């Protein structure tokens, strides 16, 4: 069966792509998940407007990624997320996310 | 440093990425290339009029990217690939490209 990729873009103020990176760095409980294999925070490059995050996860199946997205591990990490349409986020740089899926046909490790 | 990502993707014909994506199982060059990592080649789940199929390279750095993509491997890997657009391109599902890249600024794995 092959692997599965979800991807959460993230639209941001321009300039602030690496403190919002910064923010990954320690887990918060995706790792716990039965299925989980890796994650990738990518900074888009040569954009010209506003900055462009990715978060890139990769699991067993769909169904280990859904699993995440109703976890207590999901909603704690998200907790103190902001975007900066909220109530309380102006400060905040997210400006908003578009979440994509993939099935992952091939690959190869050198 | 930071590991880089170059992306190809691919818009097909509706129906063709699955046949498309076997043209990836065997390797042409690549990983003889030093700074080569691995790859992904994704499908993207959607309901959309058009087929459409990412090669996600991961490399240790830019300028090994930029290395394979000015080799003869590179060139003898592609030497058979046509667009629908192209002169003799009649049996191509493959109506356009667009190369994305991104810098790797976080990495973990399960
Ligand atoms: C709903 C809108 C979302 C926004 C604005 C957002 C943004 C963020 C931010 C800023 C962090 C770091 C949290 C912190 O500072 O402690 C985080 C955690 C994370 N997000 Fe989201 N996120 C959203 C939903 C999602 C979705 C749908 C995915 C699926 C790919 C995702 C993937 C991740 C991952 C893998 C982490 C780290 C989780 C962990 O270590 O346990 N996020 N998110
Ligand atoms: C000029 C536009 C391009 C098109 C239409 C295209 C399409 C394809 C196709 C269909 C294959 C399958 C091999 C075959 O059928 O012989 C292939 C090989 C491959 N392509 Fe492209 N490609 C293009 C340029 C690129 C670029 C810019 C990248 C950078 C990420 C890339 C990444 C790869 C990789 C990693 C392979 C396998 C290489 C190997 O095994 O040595 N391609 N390409
Ligand atoms: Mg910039």
């Amino acid at each position: 069966a092959h692997m599965f990729m979800a991807e959460n873009r993230l639209q941001l103020q321009k300039g602030s792509a690496e403190e919002t990176i910064e923010r990954f760095y320690n887990r918060q409980g995706i790792e716990t998940i039965e299925g989980f294999q890796q994650m990738f925070v990518t900074k888009t490059l040569n954009t010209e407007d506003t900055d462009e995050v990715k978060i890139l996860t990769i699991w067993e199946s769909e169904d280990s990624f859904n699993n995440w997205l109703n976890s207590d591990v999901f909603k704690e990490a998200h907790k103190n997320v902001r975007l900066k349409s909220d109530d309380d986020g102006q400060q905040s740089p997210i400006l908003s996310n578009k979440v994509f899926k993939y099935d992952i046909g091939y690959h190869y490790q050198k």
